[PDB]
């Protein structure tokens, strides 16, 4: 609702594509990000936002046709490059969008190490990388043999859900913060290591992966602060372990 928000408004929403082979090698990486402006009131039509940049990923920015490229390159300010014109108001504009693709192992938010071995055991752990990150609701989908019933559960971090008809193992949480990077989940099952792949990953994440924030907005004449809100979604499109 409008009601929720300050005149001003951001949605800053980005999206992982990634793909892992079992080994722990980065097949591909893909990251996609945008911020998308809405201003409710004219008043607020000529502005410039703060980007703060803390991100060492090498990450390519590309500003909106309508922004000031070089505004943003030497300054860091998100503003029209004609500083007379306003932005649309009670419209979405994508001001900013950015993209990542690297297969760099040392990118990967997330790690998981699934090692199945031979009356199957399986032994599978994730490590966060990005200390930054802070997860929620992660469920890591494992896929089982059929016909041979309920894989047994030993030791695991967190809980889970088996379901037979789907053939999986959802294995779900704990909340993976910087002050607790790892967990494991070991069961056991009668099937064969390729059984269990591909292992899905799905989570989302109210801080961005790329370490971009807006963090003031001005007025273009006068340079006061003006209030603003934002909302910051980091989502997962595809988290494949091969």
């Amino acid at each position: 609702s409008p009601i929720n928000m300050e005149s001003v408004h951001m949605k800053i929403e980005e999206k992982i594509t990634l793909t892992c082979g079992r080994d722990g090698g980065l097949q591909n990486m893909e990251l996609h990000g945008m911020i998308m402006l809405r201003i409710s009131d004219d008043k607020f039509g000529r502005i410039r936002l703060h980007v703060e940049n803390e991100d060492k990923k090498g990450v390519q920015l590309q500003t909106h046709p309508n922004v000031d490229k070089k505004l943003f390159t030497a300054e860091s300010l998100i503003g029209l490059k004609n500083p007379e014109k306003s932005f649309p108001v009670n419209s979405d504009v994508g001001v900013l969008k950015w993209r990542l693709q690297t297969t760099e192992e040392s990118f990967i938010p997330l790690t998981i190490n699934c090692w199945p071995s031979e009356g199957c055991d399986v032994n599978i752990e994730y490590e966060l990388q990005e200390d930054n990150l802070e997860l929620n609701d992660v469920v890591i989908t494992i896929p089982l043999p059929s016909g041979v019933g309920a894989p047994v559960i030993g030791e695991i971090d967190g809980e889970y859900r088996h379901d037979s008809r789907r053939n999986t193992l959802e294995w779900c949480l704990p909340v993976i913060d910087a002050k607790n990077k790892s967990g494991s989940l070991e069961f056991s099952i009668a099937g064969q290591p390729n059984d269990f792949f591909p292992v899905q990953v799905s989570f989302i994440s109210k801080k961005n992966y790329c370490n971009i924030q807006v963090t003031k907005v001005t007025q273009v004449d006068g340079n006061s602060p003006v209030r603003f809100s934002t909302e910051t979604t980091f989502l997962v499109d595809k988290y494949e372990i091969l």
